[PDB]
Formats: structure tokens, C-alpha cells, sequence
């Protein structure tokens, strides 16, 4: 992590939503994003160096690069390869919903992402549509992967109050006790998202959808319109979102999927996506 103004190194040249910045390395010509986050009474940018080596050693396609952060005037700016295009939930909101196939090569482009992050012993967390990036070549990028600030605040007024929790309780706190497998049945999630603008459950309380799925009885969601989609997919579907952990299969188990491993995935099916959010 580095100690100056981006501004020596990066022009800015506009927001985007949320305070994230258009901008070009003034050396290179490559534009990059800058994410800024600020740092007012007492935040440590020291406790998120674990978390920065695992984002920094992830060198990957199908991941967003990290090039670096700077810490400056209480503010600490994230730099990352661009992504013009935005997440697929910026697009779609423009758009509508996928096809199969776009969604299909989406996918796949995800599995290969999490395939490498899982052999690396990390875990996404936060799999859905807004963190699934696509840059104007039509190719999948996912980004960054909480641990700062009022988020970080917020959250742990839920487990306890930190100085006097137990070491299983922190243990949770900080990772959750669960494996990578969760991203499986994100992506999962994140599928009938695509196909159909919301995830299941979108207009129910978030904390009895939580409720629910601990239930004796629960049933995984499905894709609404039956005829709408192949069996296929409705079976990608049903396996992603397996209830039990231990059942659930693997991101590379799931790039043998016919879904995924079809012929005929590429880019240019959302480069066809691309062109009708310029034409919608
Ligand atoms: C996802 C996310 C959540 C929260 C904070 C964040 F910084 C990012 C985030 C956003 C990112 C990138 C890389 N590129 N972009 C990016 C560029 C342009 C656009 N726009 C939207 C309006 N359109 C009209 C034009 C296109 C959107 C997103 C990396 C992260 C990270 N990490």
C-alpha cells in the first residue's frame, strides 16, 4: 500500500455512483478506476494489508486487476483495471433480462474466475450481478472482495460488542465458518438475477428469506416461467442452489456442466448486449 496523492500518478475525469472515479494513468494512457473510501476518527488501513496481499497476489482474466492503493489526506484510494460497461446489473436495468446464453457464457466466465480463487483458498463472499464487471470487449471481470468503516461497524453490532467476544465468536466475526461453496450457490443466485432482473425473494423481508433457510422443509428457489429456459439451465439451477454444503459441487465440477462447457460461449454475445444498451 502506497502513502501520496493518486493524483501524481492518475487524472481523474468523472463519478460514477457509489464515490468511484473515472480516470488515466498520466505515464501509461491506461485508464483505471479509483475507488475512494473515507477515513475519519479511527480507522486503521494497517488491519486490511491481509486482505490487500490476497487481492493484490490474484492474477487472473476473469478477475478485476488490483494495481495498488494510496493512502492520502484521510482517504484511501483503491486503483483497478476499467470496466466501461459497468456491472451486469447497470446493464440489464437498461437492457432487461438475458438470454440463456449470455447468461450461460456469464457463467462460465465466473466459474473460471472462482475456480481460481477457490485453488488459491479464498473465497468471493459477495457473488451477484453488481460485482460482476464487463468491459466494452464484452469479457467478465469479477471485483474486488467490507472490513472498514460504518460497514464494518454495523455488522458486528449483531454478533457481540468486539472486546468481549470469544475466539470462536471472533473466528466468526471476521470469516464466517463457511467454505467456498457459497459462491457456487451465489452464482446460482445470480443466474435466475439475470433471467429475470431480481433475485428470489426481492420483495420479501431480508431476514426472513435468513429465516427460512435454516427451516426443516426448505425448498431452494427456482426460475419462475418453466418453458421459458432449457432443461439445461433449469438443472444448472437445481445444483448450484443444493442446500447442503457437502453436496454442493465445485466451481470446477461446474465448468463440466453442459451450460457452461456448451460450444459457441464467447464474448460477442454480450458484445451483442452492449449494443443494445446503446440501443434500447
Ligand atoms: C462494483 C463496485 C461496487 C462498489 C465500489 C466500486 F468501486 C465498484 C467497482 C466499479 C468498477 C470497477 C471497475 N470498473 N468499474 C465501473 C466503471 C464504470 C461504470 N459505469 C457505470 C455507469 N455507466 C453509465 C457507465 C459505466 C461502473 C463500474 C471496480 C469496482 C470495484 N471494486
Amino acid at each position: 500500500i502506497f502513502n501520496r496523492d493518486p493524483r501524481d500518478h492518475y487524472d481523474l475525469l468523472q463519478r460514477l455512483g457509489g464515490e468511484v472515479f473515472k480516470a488515466r494513468d498520466k505515464v501509461s494512457g491506461d485508464l483505471v478506476a479509483l475507488k475512494m473510501v473515507k477515513m475519519e476518527p479511527d480507522d486503521d488501513v494497517s488491519t486490511l494489508q491481509k486482505e490487500i496481499l490476497i487481492l493484490k497476489t490474484c492474477r487472473h482474466a476473469n478477475i478485476v486487476a488490483y494495481h495498488g492503493s494510496y493512502l492520502w489526506l484521510q482517504k484511501l484510494w483503491i486503483c483497478m483495471e476499467f470496466c466501461g460497461a459497468g456491472s451486469l446489473q447497470d446493464i440489464y436495468q437498461v437492457t432487461g433480462s438475458l438470454s440463456e446464453l449470455q447468461i450461460s457464457y456469464v457463467c462460465r466466465e465466473v466459474l473460471q474466475g472462482l475456480a481460481y480463487l477457490h485453488s488459491q483458498k479464498k473465497i468471493h463472499r459477495d457473488i451477484k450481478g453488481a460485482n460482476i464487471l464487463i468491459n466494452d470487449a464484452g469479457e467478465v471481470r469479477l471485483a474486488d472482495f467490507a472490513q472498514i468503516g460504518a460497514t464494518l461497524a454495523r455488522r458486528l453490532a449483531f454478533i457481540g460488542t468486539p472486546y468481549w467476544m470469544a475466539p470462536e465468536v471472533a473466528a466468526v466475526a471476521l470469516k464466517g465458518c463457511y467454505n467456498e461453496l457459497c459462491d457456487i450457490w451465489s452464482l446460482g443466485i445470480t443466474a435466475i438475477e439475470l433471467a429475470e432482473l431480481q433475485p428470489p425473494l426481492f420483495d420479501v423481508h431480508p431476514l426472513r428469506v435468513l429465516f427460512l433457510m435454516t427451516k426443516s422443509g426448505y425448498q431452494p428457489p427456482r426460475l419462475k416461467e418453466k418453458g421459458k429456459w432449457s432443461a439445461a439451465f433449469h438443472n444448472f439451477i437445481k445444483v448450484t442452489l443444493t442446500k447442503s454444503p457437502k453436496k454442493r459441487p465445485s466451481a470446477t465440477k461446474m465448468l463440466s456442466h453442459q451450460l457452461v462447457s456448451q460450444p459457441g460461449l464467447n464474448r460477442g454475445l454480450i458484445l451483442d448486449l452492449l449494443d443494445k444498451l446503446k440501443n434500447p
